[PDB]
């Protein structure tokens, strides 16, 4: 039940975009084909597509510049699934503060 | 089995020291008195005392400035234990890159 520390991203990033933020992976993907996805507002809920996660690497990226005066915090969950779509473990909550 | 992303700390930090880096806690400490400790080189093995973790908050700090040319990476493990010292969950590995 370790909580991943919140990421802090300054607003007005000049990118380039997509801008790689941090790798979010499950140690077990090395010896088990895993698929990563992210869910939540900023991902698959309004606002949509501000954060994407590369399915095999778990590399999470931001797609455009942020604005702390519009949205100051994002809360997403990353998920890891096997070859048949079964989640191999509980989703990890991800907190992103726009600074 | 989510791996916590590595922290990146620039060398020659002017502190002040101790310098609070990141909170490393177990979500369950909120409804269960937990005690945090860190182990590994840079913590309780040479070089000793470069990173400390506050026992109740899980707030991890660095005690002096780093030097990437001397030690470029630290690998510590945080631990969470109950009122009787039982570990309540597996230790989380922590990777700190000196940039």
């Amino acid at each position: 039940d370790w909580v991943i520390p919140p990421i802090n991203l300054p607003e007005n990033s000049r990118g380039p975009f997509p801008q790689e933020l941090v790798r979010i992976r499950s140690g077990r993907d090395k010896n088990l084909s895993l698929r990563y996805s992210v869910t939540g507002p900023g991902a698959d809920q309004p606002p949509t597509g501000i954060f994407i996660i590369n399915p095999i690497s778990g590399q999470l990226s931001v797609t455009k510049p942020l604005d702390r005066e519009l949205i100051a915090r994002f809360h997403l969950r990353a998920h890891a699934v096997d070859i048949n779509g079964n989640q191999v473990e509980n989703p990890i909550d991800i907190v992103i503060n726009v600074i």
